[PDB]
């Protein structure tokens, strides 16, 4: 689990997302596995704005901040989830790391705030979701 509050945001995964994050939708990207609904508080969590490829992330299957290099956002192919068939996840950014599939929402930071949240792994490699694009989340 795990989710970013930012502004009047809760950022979440996709296939993550409640009947109240449907309800209160905002903007949702499939290819992404991102959703975004609306709060009634206030969030404060910082949104990096920057190309960095080290950062730390929050691993709860391990219960540990684990520092990782990263690759830029790009598409990567995802195997057949129970959310999704086969297909190209697009602003992906993978590293050498554990993960496992209760870690999704787990924060990627950088020294400049929130890159993302893991999204997908397998075989000793993690995947973050990106969110350093979405300027419209500081306004
Ligand atoms: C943290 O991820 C894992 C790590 C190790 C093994 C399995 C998983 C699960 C996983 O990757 N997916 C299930 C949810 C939807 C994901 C997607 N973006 O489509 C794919
Ligand atoms: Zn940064």
């Amino acid at each position: 689990s795990g989710a970013i509050y930012v502004g009047n945001y809760r950022v979440v995964n996709r296939h993550l997302a409640t009947h109240n994050d449907w309800a209160n939708l905002v903007w949702e990207d499939s290819s992404r596995d991102l959703l975004v609904s609306s709060t009634t508080a206030q969030g404060c969590d910082t949104i990096a704005r920057c190309d960095c490829q080290t950062g730390v992330y929050y691993c709860s299957s391990r219960r540990k901040h684990y520092p990782v290099s990263f690759s830029k956002p790009s598409l990567i192919f995802v195997e057949a989830s129970e959310y999704y068939p086969a297909r190209y996840q697009s602003h992906l950014m993978l590293a050498v790391g554990h993960s496992e599939p209760g870690d999704c929402g787990g924060i990627l930071r950088c020294q400049h705030g929130v890159v993302g949240i893991v999204s997908t792994g397998g075989n000793g490699l993690v995947g973050f979701a990106d969110v350093r694009d979405l300027l419209w989340l500081d306004e």
